[PDB]
């Protein structure tokens, strides 16, 4: 069903409208060029910016899902249609955790990494960093395990040492950290992205929860229970088998139409919480576009957002000529600094009461952009076509115009015509507004 070159295959008309719970699936030649290495061209840098894999629900919504699978065989008198299987069902997910699956996709992805990016990474050990959260490590430990894999298998390669994880940034509210928000105190207090995600729901959900209701007659739902319903889709099937082979009892209680109602929902609460409809959103990703600024132009970094002055100036936790770099993160985060990087800046503003679909928004969903599993890569070439570096960014697979520079057809700036593009970020963006 997963596979490391496509991603995640199986049922793809619901498995592909969970938004970020939805596993990773390859968007190569979608609303895109190919993502093949141009004719005459050499990767002469990649950052790789993954999420981590499928996980467990948070111990919060985990408490949340168990309390109404409860209370649900507690109070139905039946279990009629598609939703029988409710009257036995054993809720066993656990909290946080990667799932095997997860894992497993994890190790898909740095096996597709190195086979992507084979002439550079058989002599090159990438610098990795992730965030503090045991499933964020955890994706790492798996991408390097597959990373190796390959690289071990290839009798081309020269520079065998395994990659470690070099820093792990710890997730405080106290602590500025690249991979994750937390220390924008006015970002924090905000709740439009719930409001527009509750606002919504409150829209699709009345008609699903009268259909689940006359179902399951002697239990009451709320919108909200709807939507935890439609989550354990999901979640069971990311856990239920080790290679999410078996699609949940849970997918099919609800329709095709209420799958692509449900993916938007997802796709509004990342772009009203973390994108451009947020703000503060595209601000939380400023930190890490002025890391890969430093990155891709070999220089210091120049952040006063949420970097971490020591750790951006010791070449250990740092350094500036790694040709290869990966960093672990979390979908809201990813979000953001996709955002600031200008990478969405032909989506507008997100219809609250149409679905729209990823080819009306240029590409962004959730399930597009941050799946289970997430990763862009951005990387730098040098083309016989072209004297200065071109930059290229992918996402998932899709390749993703660059915005404020002269983009070619394949979708690339020049070097320093991409940074230059990238003014607001670099000077800090609305950062101030935080306090
Ligand atoms: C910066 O990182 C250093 C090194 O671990 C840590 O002592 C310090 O608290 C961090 N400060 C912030 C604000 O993140
Ligand atoms: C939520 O409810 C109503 C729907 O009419 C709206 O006027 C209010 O502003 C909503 N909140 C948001 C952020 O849309
Ligand atoms: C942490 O970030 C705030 C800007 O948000 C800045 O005032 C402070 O200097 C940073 N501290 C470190 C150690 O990077
Ligand atoms: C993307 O649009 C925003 C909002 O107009 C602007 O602040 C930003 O500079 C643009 N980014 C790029 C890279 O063109």
């Amino acid at each position: 069903c997963d596979t490391v070159d496509l991603g995640y295959q199986c049922s793809p008309a619901t498995s592909h409208l969970w938004g970020q719970y939805s596993p990773f699936f390859s968007l190569e030649d979608e609303l895109s060029v190919s993502s093949k290495l141009p004719k005459d061209c050499r990767i002469t840098l990649v950052q790789v910016l993954s999420r981590h894999g499928a996980r467990y629900p948070t111990s919060s919504k985990s408490k949340k899902y168990k309390k109404l699978v409860t209370a649900i065989q507690a109070n139905a008198t039946d279990f009629k249609g598609k939703f029988a299987f409710l009257k036995t069902y054993n809720y066993t997910l656990g909290a946080d955790d990667l799932t095997p699956f997860g894992e497993q996709q994890l190790v898909n992805s740095g096996i597709k990494f190195y086979q992507r990016y084979k002439a550079l990474a058989r002599s090159v050990v990438p610098f990795i960093r992730a965030s503090g959260s045991d499933r964020v490590i955890a994706s790492g430990e798996k991408f390097i395990e597959g990373f190796q894999q390959a690289k071990l298998a290839d009798p081309g390669a020269t520079n065998r040492a395994a990659p470690a994880i070099s820093v792990i940034i710890p997730e405080s509210e106290t602590f500025n950290n690249t991979l994750d928000h937390g220390v924008c105190t006015k970002f924090e207090a905000s709740q439009l992205g719930d409001e527009v995600a509750a606002n919504f729901t409150a829209l699709f959900a009345p008609d699903i929860r009268a259909r689940a209701e006359k179902h399951l007659p002697g239990v009451t739902l709320t919108d909200e229970d709807v939507v935890s319903l439609m989550d354990m889709c999901s979640f069971d099937t990311v856990a239920r088998t080790s290679d999410a082979s078996q699609l949940s009892p849970f997918c099919q209680l609800f329709t095709h139409n209420e799958w692509k109602k449900y993916n938007y929902l997802q796709s509004l609460g990342k772009y009203y919480g973390y994108g451009a409809g947020n703000p503060l959103g595209p601000a939380q990703g400023i930190g890490f576009t002025n890391e890969l600024i430093a990155r891709l132009t070999r220089s210091p970094v120049q952040d006063h957002t949420s970097t971490n002055s020591t750790l951006v100036s010791n070449p250990a936790t740092f350094p500036l000529n790694a040709t290869m770099y990966v960093d672990f993160s979390h979908d809201n985060s990813m979000v953001s600094i996709f955002f600031a990087l200008g990478l969405y800046n032909g989506t507008e503003p997100l219809s609250r009461t149409s679905v729209e679909s990823a080819k009306e928004l240029d590409g962004y969903s959730a399930s597009w952009v941050v799946p289970f599993g997430a990763r862009a890569y951005f990387e730098t070439m040098q083309c016989k076509s072209e004297k200065e570096p071109l930059v290229r960014a992918l996402i998932n697979d899709r390749v993703v115009p660059l915005h404020g520079c002269d983009v070619d057809k394949l979708g690339r700036c020049k070097l320093n015509d991409f940074v230059k593009g990238l003014s607001w970020a670099r000077s800090g963006g609305n950062w101030g507004e935080c306090f």
